[PDB]
């Protein structure tokens, strides 16, 4: 199918700028985050994609896992944090929509090098 950087445009990228209270519930089934289960949770980048790519050349950091190819960007970026809630459940996956400002951490692969993962927001 597609690869690791669509697949992360298709989980985190939202250019189109701070996100309703619905935005979480169409998101997530929209771009098929609900199909096998419900995604616990996820986040939503509103920035240009360039400006994401660009991350790769940033501040380089540890990721989660330990992995050394993790990078934070220099500036806060507008993103929305889509969290399920308890009465959630499956195919019925509800969620709760949080907009932020904060420093992103993304993990980057491949010639070119580019985001393959969205580790964290800090
Ligand atoms: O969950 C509530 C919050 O905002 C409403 O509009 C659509 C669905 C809704
Ligand atoms: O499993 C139970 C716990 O809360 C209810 O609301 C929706 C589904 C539910």
């Amino acid at each position: 199918k597609e690869t690791a950087a669509a697949k992360f445009e298709r989980q985190h990228m939202d250019s189109s700028s701070a996100a309703s209270s619905n935005y979480c519930n169409q998101m997530m089934k929209s771009r098929n985050l609900t199909k096998d289960r419900c995604k616990p949770v996820n986040t939503f980048v509103h920035e240009s994609l360039a400006d994401v790519q660009a991350v790769c050349s940033q501040k380089n950091v540890a990721c989660k896992n330990g992995q050394t190819n993790c990078y934070q960007s220099y500036s806060t970026m507008s993103i929305t944090d889509c969290r399920e809630t308890g009465s959630s459940k499956y195919p019925n996956c509800a969620y709760k929509t949080t907009q932020a400002n904060k420093h992103i951490i993304v993990a980057c692969e491949g010639n070119p090098y580019v985001p393959v993962h969205f580790d964290a927001s800090v």
